[PDB]
C-alpha cells in the first residue's frame, strides 16, 4: 500500500510551498526544516520535480501553480546564466521545464528545456571525449574529470535529440555513458565517484573521490547513480551493455543493504549504526531496480526479483525513514547524507532522496515514471 505514504509526502509538500514561497529547499542542517537557496545550487530541480509528481497524482493545481513557478524562476536562471557553467543541467532541467513538457505539452516549457540542453552541451570536450563535470573550461584540478552522477544529467540531451533530430545528442551522450562504464566502473560491480582524463587527448589518468570514503571505496550514493543512470541510458541507446552494468551494479548494491534496508554513506566503512546512513542512495536505487525491471523480458525470472527488491526498498524507507506530515517536518526521508567526510548535512534531509523517494512510490502506485524521458518510451 502506497497511499498513506504519497499522502504524507503531499501534505509536507503542500505546507512548504508556502512556507518556501518562491525559494527551493536543498538539505536540512541539524534539525527538520531545509536550508533554502534562490535557484542557485544542483537540486533546484527536484523541488520542481516534487510539484509536478504532486499534481500528476492529485490534479490538484496548488501543487501545478507552484511548479510552474519553478519553471519561470529556472527561464531567469538561463537567461543570466547564474551558476550553470556546469553538467548539473540535467537536474535541474529534466525535472522542471522538460517535466512541464511532459506533463502538459507546454511549448515554452519545452523550448527553456532544449535551450538548456544546448547550453550543457557547452560541457563537452572534444579532445578529451567527455563532459565535464566540474569548474569552467581548462580548470587545472577538474578540466578533464567526470563523476558518475553526470549520467542522470544525460537524459536531457539524448531527449533534446529525439526532440530536434541532431545526432550530436545522442552521440556526445553515448560517448560519455560508454567511456563511464569502461572507466567509472570497477571490475567486482562497485564504482568510483570521480575519474580524471587529460584534456588535451582524453588518455585515462586515475578515479578518485570526493564524496566517498577513499578513491577507492564505494560511496554508495555513487553507486545509485550507476544503477540508475546505467538504466536510463540503456533505455534511450537500446545499449544491452548498458543495462548490463545496471543490473551488476544493483546485485552489488543489494548484496551490502543492512538489516535495516536502508544503506550507510559508504560500503567500505564500518557497516554499524555508528556510521552515518544515506537513505537518498536507497531511494535512488528504488528507482533504477525498477527502471531496470521495466527493460527485462516479462519470461526473465530475474525481473519479479528487481521489481520486489525495488518494493523492499521503498517499505524500508516509508517504515524506518519517512516523516508523518506532523505540521512541522519539511522533508519525506530522515537520514540522507550530503558529504560526509566534509562534515555536510551526514544525517538530514536530501531533496534528491525526497524526489527519488515520491518517484518511487508514484512508479508503483501509478506507473507514473518520473521526468528523464516521455511517457511511453
Amino acid at each position: 500500500m502506497w497511499q498513506q505514504a504519497i499522502g504524507d509526502a503531499l501534505g509536507i509538500t503542500a505546507r512548504n510551498l508556502k512556507k518556501f514561497g518562491d525559494r527551493f529547499p536543498h538539505v536540512s542542517d541539524g534539525s527538520n526544516k531545509y536550508v533554502l537557496n534562490d535557484n542557485t545550487d544542483w537540486t533546484d530541480g527536484f523541488w520542481s520535480g516534487i510539484l509536478w509528481l504532486c499534481y500528476e497524482y492529485t490534479g490538484d493545481e496548488q501543487y501545478r501553480e507552484g511548479a510552474v513557478r519553478t519553471v519561470a524562476s529556472f527561464r531567469e536562471r538561463l537567461d543570466r546564466f547564474e551558476n550553470l557553467d556546469h553538467h548539473d543541467i540535467g537536474f535541474l532541467y529534466s525535472l522542471s521545464a522538460k517535466a512541464q513538457w511532459i506533463v502538459e505539452k507546454d511549448e515554452s516549457a519545452r523550448k527553456l528545456a532544449l535551450d538548456a540542453a544546448d547550453v550543457l552541451m557547452r560541457r563537452w570536450r572534444a579532445d578529451a571525449g567527455i563532459i565535464q563535470a566540474w569548474g569552467p573550461k581548462g580548470d587545472p584540478e577538474n578540466g578533464g574529470r567526470i563523476i558518475i552522477d553526470c549520467l542522470l544529467n544525460l537524459p536531457l540531451l539524448l531527449w533534446a535529440g529525439e526532440q530536434t533530430g541532431d545526432p550530436e545528442y545522442r552521440r556526445v551522450a553515448e560517448a560519455h555513458a560508454l567511456k563511464s562504464r569502461r572507466f567509472l566502473v570497477r571490475g567486482d560491480d562497485s564504482s568510483y565517484h570521480t575519474f580524471y582524463f587529460d584534456p588535451e587527448n582524453g588518455n585515462a589518468i586515475r578515479g578518485g573521490t570526493h564524496q566517498g570514503n577513499t578513491d577507492g571505496s564505494t560511496w554508495t550514493r555513487g553507486q545509485a547513480w550507476g544503477i540508475y543512470g546505467f538504466a536510463l541510458n540503456s533505455r534511450y541507446l537500446g545499449n544491452a551493455d548498458l543495462l548490463e552494468t545496471a543490473k551488476r551494479m544493483a546485485r552489488h548494491f543489494l548484496a551490502r543493504v543492512p538489516e535495516d534496508g536502508v544503506v550507510y554513506w559508504d560500503f567500505e566503512v564500518p557497516q554499524e549504526p555508528s556510521s552515518y546512513r544515506d537513505s537518498s542512495a536507497s531511494a535512488i536505487t528504488a528507482c533504477g531496480l525498477l527502471e531496470i525491471a521495466s527493460q527485462l523480458d516479462e519470461s526473465d525470472p530475474e525481473r519479479q526479483r528487481f521489481i520486489d527488491a525495488a518494493k523492499t526498498t521503498v517499505t524500508a524507507l516509508r517504515d524506518g525513514y519517512a516523516e508523518r506530515d506532523d505540521g512541522e517536518a519539511e522533508g519525506f526521508i530522515r537520514r540522507g547524507s550530503y558529504h560526509v567526510r566534509g562534515g555536510i548535512s551526514p544525517d538530514d534531509y536530501t531533496i534528491w532522496g525526497d524526489y527519488y523517494y515520491l518517484e518511487a512510490l508514484l512508479r508503483l502506485e501509478r506507473g507514473v515514471t518520473g521526468y528523464w524521458y516521455e511517457r511511453g518510451r
